[PDB]
């Protein structure tokens, strides 16, 4: 009996396979092509530089080929682990290098509740329920975007949505939903700003 | 009217010759009633050199009662006149020690109705209150103290409330446009990140 699929003939590229390196910061995407290895479930794993999952998201193209997308916030090595129908396809895991782009010491950060200007200042309390706004002022930075990566108390990385003002500066909109320790870290083109990450407690 | 400096006997916790714990009112006795007819002044110069107020009561018997706060550590100088002659043993120079960990107090601010954590500045509403609460439950013996600078130059010392938690409450409303420095003090010494610098605007 023919086996119903064939990961050895899967084929993979794309700008997210570059193994001479992509631009940290940047959301990236691949294409997978099955065409020709039969029916089985496509799926990628990716670690992080600091050994964390990363989510993966994979678009059925329809025609056999799938593309695949992704966002290096930070800077250095991503494992991408590829297979179909369970078993793992040819080259992978892929091994891709983030790489820094711009100053990230030349941003500027400032904090926001309730209309009241914080400064680079942040917690160590915040409230559950009450929005956070965080503006990045990355006009001397160069390349790059900011990034914000939310780690929640159930152990989750959130890429939270930074709003690109293109006047050099970003604005981030938070709410805590739940109690418990987050961290909020900030980088620009993979890299930490001045005072990231933040560590706050939510409560009541 | 005559009076007699010389005869003018001052004692007592506020006056301890072995020294005072900082950041605690204190009080001392001056006992004019062999010194006839005079007007005591009492003149109190902290360790930074600047005027702190001295509460003099008359107790109506020829002594007086005098009640000052050392709010920071180092020496204290007392200067003490009957009739304006300077009595025996003034000026007085009096040695307030730190108590406690001032380095284990955690502030929390409030603006509003909303917590901004340790988030002091760095501007602040005119007419808008700031509660600054110094959370001081590992920080061992003391009291927490507080100082505001004003732009016109004034030194305003700000009364702390105690909880009797381990918590302080500071209560202060910048009436005035201009930069304001906030010192904040714990047994005698500076919390974290005091004194506080802020701007008040419209």
């Amino acid at each position: 009996p023919l086996p119903a699929h064939d990961a050895s003939k899967v084929r993979a590229s794309g700008p997210g396979l570059n193994a001479s390196g992509i631009p940290a910061s940047l959301p990236v995407e691949f294409t997978i092509d099955a065409r020709d290895a039969g029916e089985g479930l496509l799926t990628v794993q990716i670690l992080d530089p600091e050994g964390k999952p990363k989510k993966a998201n994979i678009r059925d193209n329809g025609d056999g080929t799938y593309t695949v997308s992704y966002l290096p916030d930070m800077s250095g090595r991503y494992t991408i682990t590829i297979k179909y129908g369970g078993d793992e396809i040819p080259y992978s895991p892929f091994r891709i290098h983030a790489l820094p782009t711009g100053d990230a010491s030349k941003c500027l950060v400032t904090v926001s509740i309730g209309g009241h200007g914080l400064g680079a200042c942040l917690g160590p309390r915040i409230q559950i329920g009450q929005e956070t706004v965080i503006t990045v002022d990355a006009k001397a930075a160069g390349e790059g975007k900011v990034t914000c990566t939310v780690s929640t108390p159930d152990g989750a990385e959130l890429d939270v949505d930074v709003v690109e003002n293109h006047d050099g500066t970003f604005d981030i909109y938070y709410t805590a939903p739940e109690p418990g320790k987050y961290v909020i870290t900030i980088r620009f083109g993979g890299e930490h700003i001045p005072n990231s990450p933040f560590h706050v407690l939510a409560t009541e």
